[PDB]
Order: C-alpha cells, then sequence, then structure tokens
C-alpha cells in the first residue's frame, strides 16, 4: 500500500507522542494517562485522608497575613501582593474547573486547608534569592497544606507578567491538593536530570509537577510556561476528587474568539502562546485557532496532542473529553477530527482535513485542500460526510488509503460489480455530487461523500 | 452471569429476526439483506439495460385510454380509473422516494417506459373473476414494463380502499422496473407454498414481490398488506439504480404527527395499521408511536424490525438509514436505540429503555420504567447519558449486565479502587445526580449517566 504523502500525514499525526502500551520513548518506559496519574498520586494522600478516592472536597484556602514561624525554618514572612492573590486564584480557579473542589476564602484567625506566603531569608536569617518555592501535602500535622514563595524571585512578585510564576502557583497547589512531583526527587538534593525519569512523560508537556522542561519529551513552548493543569495532572487530580462534570457544559470556544473567561485558554491576537490542556464536560465545542498564520497540526481526539500557533506538543484534550470542531489558520494546516460529527475549518493556506468516524461537515477554505479520507467507516450511507466548499481542478479528496485492498477504478456512471470502483454522480436540481465508493468485500455500495459544488475526476486521487 | 429479566428483553429484541451468516430459520437457509436484494434482482435487468448496476434513470408512465392488444392475449380492456390513477401515482413515489428514479407521464400516443391498463377477459373473451395482475420486465420488446390489473376484482378497481390493490400495484411496478419475485415461480403454475422458498426471508415481511405472507416469517399484520416496498425491495431497488439522498433530508417524523405527507408512514389515530420499512437520507428522524395502546418494541438499529400498533415485524429500518429518536405509547415497551445519541421517550405504561452507545437522553415518562445498560461503552464521560425525568422510588436504572465480570457494589463517596463498583453523587444546586461506575479493568472511572433528580440507592439493579 503506497498511501498519498497527505494520508501519511494524517496516520502519522494521529501516533504523535503515542504512549503507554509496552513502547519506549527516549530510551524509558511510557505511561499511559492513568498509569502516569496513578504515579503522580502515589504518595495516596489527599484531604479526605489516605487512600480515599474518587471523593469530593470542599476546602478553604488564605492569604496569611502574619505567621509565627513558616514550618520549613525559612523566614523574612512577607504576605501576598495584589497580583499575588489575583493569580492565585486564578490558578485554584483551574484546578477546581477539572475536579470536584470547591475553594472558598477565609480570612482573620479562621484556619484554612491551604494557604499562601512569602518568605525571603534562611533560617539563619541571610537573605535567600536562590530558591523558588515549595508546599506540604494535605494531612493534619502543622503545616499541612500550606505553600511558601521567595519573595526575592521577580517571577513570584509578578506572577501576572512572569509565566514562571503562575505555573510555580499551580504546581505548589498541586502538592497542596495531594499531588507528587512524577519522579522521587526534590529540589536541593544533588542534581537530577531528566535521564533519572522513571517515565518518559514525566516533563511540562503532560504535568506542571514535572521537574523537566516539555523539551526533554520533544515539545517546545518557544520559552513560556503553561500555568494551568496539563494532561496527566488533570487525571490526577480526578483520581483524587474526581471529575467536574459542571464545567463549560455548554457550547465552549478554545483559543481565538473564546467564550471560556479563562487567560490560559485564550488568545487575543497571534503573539499570544497557548500551553493548554482541556477539560470540558458537555456540549459542542471549538478549537478557533484562526488567528495564526503557522502551519498548525490540530487533532480533536481525546488524550491526543496538537501544534499550535507555531508551538509544538501545546495543546492536548483531556481523557474524557469530546471537543467537535476545530478552525485552522492561514497557514499550511492538517486538522483530525475524532469518532463525533466534527465541523473542520482549513482556513486559508492548502490545507488536509480528515473528518474520520462519524458524519462530518468540512470547509478546506481558500487554498488548495485535501480532504483525506482513510476507511469505509469514514463515511458511510448511514452517517455520511459533507464537504460544503470544494473547488473543482483546485482541492482533492484523497482515497489512497484505499489502496490497501486494491487500487479503486473510476467508473462514469455505473457499477460493474467487481467493487473496489468510485462513481461521481451530479445532481443539477441541487447543485450537489455524490462521490461513491463500492469497496472490496461490500455487497451493496456503502460509503458516500455529498459535495456543494462540481467535481472532476481528476480532483479524486485514487 | 444471570442478567435481569428487563436486560434479557432487550438481548433478545435485539436479535429480533437475526438474517443471514449462516443461520437457519423454519429449516432453510437465511440469506442478508444483500443476498436477499441480489436474488430480488437476479435477473439483472433494469430500464439501463442488463448487467448495469447503480445507475439512475428517468423514466415516462402512461395511462393507457386504448389498446390494439394486450401482450398476454388476455381481452376486455378496461382504462385506469380516477382511484387507480392517483394510488398507482403514490406507489410510482414509493419507488421514486428511495431510488435514483424519476416519473414524468405522458399522454396522447406517446411511447412509456411504464404503463398501467386494466383486462376482463381471456383470450377465448370470457369473464376472468379468478385472476389479479401481471407485468412484464425493463426490455426492448412488445410490451416491455406494462402492468395490466384485472378489473373484475374489487381490490383492483378500488385500491385507495382495499389495501390488496395499492400492494398490488407496488409489486407489479416493481417488476416493470426490473425486481424479480424472490423465488422462481409464478402465478398459475401448479400450486407452490412457502416451503418452496429458496430463503427464509421470502415472504411480505422483507420483499413486497414476495409470493407468501408475513405470517410465514413470524410477522402478523392483522389482516392488512403493506403498500410500500419493504427492505429487501430498497435493498434491491437501490442496487439497480443508486440509493436517493435526497429524499427527506430534513428532520423527519414518522407515525402519529408525521410530517411525511406520505399516507405509509403516516397514522392519524390508533386505528390506523403502519407497515412500512423506511428511508430517509438525512436529518434528526423520530418514530412517534405515541398514540397506541398496545405494548411495542421498537428498535431504531438499521436493519431492524420493530412490533407497533400491536402488530409485529410491521415496521422495519432500512440499510444504509439512521433514525435517532423514539416515542413509544401508553402501552409497555421496549425501545432500544442505537449507536447514534438518542432521544427515547417511553411515555406512560412500564418501559424499558436502552440508550446504547452515543450520549442519549432518556424520558421514562409516566409508569415504572427502566433504564438500561449492557456496557460501559453505553455511557462513557466523553458521552454521556441524561436520563432527564427520573422518579427515586418508582424508576429502575438496571446495570445486571455488568455482572458477568463480576457483580457491582455500591459505594457511598469514595471508590476502593478494586473496581466494579458504583456510586450515586448528589449535586446539590444543580439538582443532579451522577451515577459513577468504576468498572473491572478500567484504570479511571469512565462511566458516567447524568440524572436529573434525585435517585436511591435501591433504585439501582446491579
Ligand atoms: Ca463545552
Ligand atoms: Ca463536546
Ligand atoms: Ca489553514
Ligand atoms: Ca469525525
Ligand atoms: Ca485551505
Ligand atoms: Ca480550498
Ligand atoms: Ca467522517
Ligand atoms: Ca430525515
Ligand atoms: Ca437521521
Ligand atoms: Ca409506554
Ligand atoms: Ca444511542
Ligand atoms: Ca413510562
Ligand atoms: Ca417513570
Ligand atoms: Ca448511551
Ligand atoms: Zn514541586
Ligand atoms: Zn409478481
Amino acid at each position: 500500500a503506497n498511501t498519498s504523502s497527505a494520508y501519511n500525514s494524517v496516520y502519522d499525526f494521529l501516533r504523535y507522542h503515542d504512549r503507554g502500551d509496552g513502547l519506549t520513548v527516549n530510551g524509558k518506559t511510557s505511561y499511559s494517562i492513568d498509569q502516569a496519574a496513578a504515579q503522580i498520586t502515589r504518595e495516596n494522600v489527599s484531604w479526605n485522608g489516605t487512600n480515599v478516592f474518587g471523593k469530593s472536597a470542599n476546602l478553604t484556602f488564605k492569604f496569611l497575613q502574619s505567621v509565627s514561624s513558616i514550618p520549613s525554618g525559612d523566614t523574612g514572612f512577607v504576605k501576598f501582593n495584589a497580583e499575588q492573590i489575583e493569580q492565585a486564584k486564578l490558578s485554584l480557579q483551574s484546578w477546581s474547573d477539572v475536579a470536584n473542589l470547591t475553594f472558598t476564602e477565609v480570612t482573620g484567625n479562621k484556619s484554612a486547608n491551604i494557604t499562601f506566603g512569602n518568605y525571603t531569608r534562611d533560617a539563619s536569617g541571610n537573605l535567600d534569592y536562590g530558591t523558588q518555592a515549595y508546599a506540604y501535602y494535605p494531612g493534619n500535622y502543622q503545616g499541612a497544606g500550606s505553600s511558601w514563595y521567595n519573595y526575592n524571585q521577580s517571577n513570584i512578585r509578578n506572577p501576572g507578567s512572569e509565566e514562571y510564576g503562575r505555573q510555580t502557583f499551580t504546581h505548589k497547589i498541586g502538592h497542596a491538593l495531594g499531588l507528587a512531583h512524577p519522579g522521587e526527587y526534590n529540589a536541593g538534593e544533588g542534581d537530577p536530570s531528566y535521564n533519572d525519569a522513571v517515565y518518559a512523560e514525566d516533563s511540562y508537556q503532560f504535568s506542571i509537577c514535572s521537574y523537566w522542561g516539555e523539551n526533554e519529551t520533544g515539545a517546545d513552548y518557544n520559552g513560556h510556561y503553561g500555568g494551568a493543569p496539563m494532561i496527566d495532572d488533570i487525571a490526577a487530580i480526578q483520581r483524587l476528587y474526581g471529575a467536574n462534570m459542571t464545567t463549560r457544559t455548554g457550547d465552549s470556544v478554545y483559543g481565538f474568539n473564546s467564550n471560556t473567561d479563562r487567560d490560559f485558554y485564550t488568545a487575543t491576537d497571534s503573539s499570544k502562546a497557548l500551553i493548554f490542556s482541556v477539560w470540558d464536560a458537555g456540549g459542542t465545542d471549538t478549537f478557533d485557532f484562526s488567528g495564526y498564520s503557522n502551519n498548525q497540526r490540530i487533532n480533536l481526539n481525546e488524550g491526543s496532542f496538537s501544534d499550535v500557533g507555531g508551538l509544538k506538543g501545546n495543546v492536548s484534550i483531556a481523557h474524557g473529553v469530546t471537543i467537535e470542531n476545530a478552525i485552522g489558520g492561514s497557514g499550511n494546516d492538517i486538522l483530525v477530527g475524532n469518532s463525533a460529527d466534527n465541523i473542520l475549518q482549513g482556513g486559508a493556506g492548502n490545507d488536509v482535513l480528515y473528518g474520520g468516524a462519524g458524519a462530518d461537515t468540512l470547509y478546506g477554505g481558500a487554498g488548495r485542500d485535501t480532504f483525506v479520507y482513510g476507511s469505509g467507516q469514514d463515511s458511510t450511507v448511514a452517517a455520511y460526510d459533507w464537504i460544503a466548499d470544494f473547488q473543482k481542478g483546485i482541492d482533492k479528496i484523497d482515497l489512497s488509503a484505499f489502496r490497501n485492498e486494491g487500487q479503486l477504478s473510476f467508473v462514469q456512471d455505473q457499477f460493474t460489480g467487481k467493487g473496489q470502483e468510485v462513481m461521481l454522480q451530479w445532481d443539477a436540481a441541487n447543485s450537489i455530487t455524490n462521490l461513491w465508493l463500492h469497496e472490496a468485500g461490500h455487497s451493496s455500495v456503502d460509503f458516500l461523500v455529498r459535495i456543494v459544488g462540481q467535481a472532476a475526476q481528476s480532483d479524486i486521487i485514487v
């Protein structure tokens, strides 16, 4: 089966960052999402106790205004400033969006599950401008749930403008909810590296609690830091506390023209860098990546990674989530849909669209676009695709995957019954071309793509 | 796995009239839809010639006003009366709805592909009140396409009021389009019977061109005759001429409150008998069987048969068709959905609803209703069911299918991790109960049913 390069680019992108299933990546063992999640929850502790899973929690948090001591022995306490308060609340919300958690602020003398405070000096009273931050697991002991940040670091004081600050807040709150570093190390013990990782997917691409940069797994965020839980963090936190099924249950738009009211899902112009793993609990949803000019690769399959706005591996979709639609930008893109009915819009540029299973509606947009079919099940009669903007002599429909069972032949107006034949039928009253494919092994003609517009035999790649 | 009687009634109804696949039914070989279709098209002739498949046709028809002779040698020509003209046009439309055919009437001296005329006497000139009707295959010979009906039969003169007349018209037009009797016999040659059938599905339940009554295969139309192509006729006619993808591509309602403008799909009150195989080429469609009080069984799977309004095996869905929604009546019904997102409404009575795969929305209605789940894939987190009218202490949710992998246990607020556990979670802010099931072999909790209302542990059948 010598397939086309368009089909091959689909086949390959579908397998981008494959994981688990006895693979080995970077010479390391590969963990599935669930295995990573179990690893990141290995301490088996949460605010509900030890070995307690799937249980929701209503927690309190507090910005300490003074302290009698700090449990690590650091000193020079300094309270949260206004920007730190707002970003920390944004991090909290990023967790509660995905797991069944509620956060309620307390003040005064009230105790709280999670606290926030800065330090500036060590126990000897000397200025500390080297460290970053740390936090304590849930539990009943003194300091359980407390998180502490080095105020002499500008990223900690200005986390709204220095991405590592917000990231750090999300990470440390994670530990305070019960999550661990994917690998058994802790900042300040020798000189560990990614080579020390237990599993390949121990990196920022997969967990915001990882020690290691996204580059260690092949992703590239161009110097930016994602500020929200990543795919393995979502599975992990949900393991402890349950998934939040009330989040964004309407028709949700992620990227440009977003209606999320979440900074990490929202791009207001082309310079914005998106780094997120999406959680969405209902409705018909869209990845609008329309404002970028880079060549992008957008995959709608749950658990899968995309390359958006010039970054690599920066967008993923959490396990348990179904996103329905995608819009590329002016670059030459690949859009891969999932088993749901997807609307895909390639935008300008020469795009490759693959709707996969389900009744998909495809707009190639401006440019020389290619609509790819990988199997008879992609477009059955009972649930057929529409291609709604096909341009004869310009776009292509690619059926080369079918060569693996004998190359298709075109017929003009009738099928012979031998199978593996492709026919185009014009319906003048409606201006629709029906593309029929009689596949080997099928007694009846079971594959149909309807096209709003004319198409020529030479537009069809067999 | 001792499963519940509710689940068993689903499992069984899903296999109602199973066919093909090396089964033997009534001691005969069982044909799939496609095999029956090939058998019924065995003459391999159509208006496009011989051995020509999948090719559309634009045909003419004519009500002869006089004849020089009738090709069978019968005599006593009598032209169509007004009711015969209207019913014959209804039969023609029943064929063109399903296959790519157009029918245009001609008059005067113009030749036509299909003609209609009555006779009343044999070649000896004696009155014939015994025979019924006959027709001639497409071809170039004299009489090709002609159809002829015995005017001394009241069912032929009053086909709008005597169902066998309309049926006969649909049947004979079928032969004039190229279809054959499922078995090699012809009225007037000895005394054949269903025992002579080549395959089991040679009956009115499957083909309006069959010799044999629906009772021969276990169906029962209570003395009525279906007037429209049945499931094997649809596949057969489509084999010759192609499927008509422009038919009823909007949101179509079949049964009560129908918007089809087809008498055979329309019931205006509870005494109406429905007998149809549905063809539908797009949109979100409903089987509204709400006006009956009989216990009904309604299956939405393509190719499947239902028992509607007190009849058995009287409704089916053609291959290539996806119907999305179903409404039962006041009887105790079973509604089985398909892999699509289905809305099922049980109506009054004690109903069993099974949404199958996809994100289904279920209304049990009045009565003690049972919502049945047969597998983890019926209601995944990524595409979960809603039960929107659940009545605590009255309805049931049946998870007994899961016993085949160990009986589920209830847990109150947390999962242990051992799997096969079921949990109910109340969300007071929204008044929703989330039913979670942690299934054996699943590392994460992957099955969820959301319920608009409270539910008790004792409402859940494990
Ligand atoms: Ca949504
Ligand atoms: Ca969705
Ligand atoms: Ca593009
Ligand atoms: Ca799809
Ligand atoms: Ca394009
Ligand atoms: Ca284009
Ligand atoms: Ca598709
Ligand atoms: Ca429809
Ligand atoms: Ca439909
Ligand atoms: Ca009912
Ligand atoms: Ca379904
Ligand atoms: Ca009911
Ligand atoms: Ca009920
Ligand atoms: Ca379902
Ligand atoms: Zn850490
Ligand atoms: Zn006949």
